[PDB]
């Protein structure tokens, strides 16, 4: 597909520099015109990218693009629906993989020995990482609803069976990367995100939280709000 190659060159030479330039080549594709098939293989494209564990340092620049495109071709436009519908729907699909393959694992590994099975969850964490992350940047450009991060943060902190006191230990690690990423910021757009993702953490508190996941959920808070105060500082 020409369309498909296109978008991935513009991903290839994106970066710090030329971001301008690769927003306004994108734009300048005729994605208005293009097929459901056409539109819908551009955001698979970006999303399978954005998961890519190399691409860390690039995928603020996908996420980026991505909200130029929506910026480009707004709601009311016939091709602005459909972007956003797809949008939702690789999110759906991209955190439901996330979440199975976090299920699968723990069914893997359960009969297996226990220096085995802590290597086995090493392997799988430098995998994941690249999923959190990739929600942690969606989420701080407005790309993905706030329900989408709580469900992620369910099976993250109280296990993808629910039943956990306390978040396994790499689970720990993913998120407290993403406290990083959500928790706090001095943009313009941190001015509505960090609210939100505190928000998002006030609603696991409703969960039947134990003891230590109280303390996690409430210090987690105080910490952003510490940060908080103190990015709000005037004179």
């Amino acid at each position: 597909r020409k369309l498909h190659n296109e978008v991935l060159g513009i991903l290839g030479r994106v970066g710090e520099g030329n971001l301008p330039k690769m927003k306004e080549e994108l734009t300048n594709l005729p994605i208005r015109q293009s097929t459901d098939k056409e539109i819908q293989d551009v955001i698979q494209v970006i999303f399978n990218k954005s998961i890519q564990p190399e691409d860390s340092i690039f995928v603020p620049y996908y996420v980026k693009l991505v909200v130029s495109l929506i910026n480009d071709i707004g709601e009311g436009e016939p091709a602005g629906r459909f972007i956003r519908n797809a949008i939702i729907r690789q999110c759906q699909r991209t955190f439901e993989n996330a979440e199975e393959a976090q299920a699968q694992l723990e069914r893997e590994i359960a009969n297996l020995p226990e220096e085995e099975a802590e290597q086995r969850r090493l392997i799988f964490a430098g995998k994941q990482k690249a999923n959190i992350n990739f929600l942690g940047l969606l989420f701080t450009h407005g790309l993905v609803r706030e329900k989408v991060v709580l469900h992620v943060l369910e099976w993250l902190l109280y296990g993808t069976e629910r039943k956990r006191r306390f978040p396994a230990d790499y689970e720990l690690i993913h998120f407290m990367n993403l406290l990083l990423t959500c928790g706090k910021s001095f943009s313009k757009e941190g001015q509505e995100f960090v609210p939100k993702f505190r928000a998002v953490l006030e609603e696991l508190m409703h969960m039947h939280p134990q003891r230590r996941m109280q303390f996690l959920l409430l210090n987690t808070v105080e910490t952003i709000d510490n940060n908080w105060i103190l990015e709000h500082h005037h004179h």
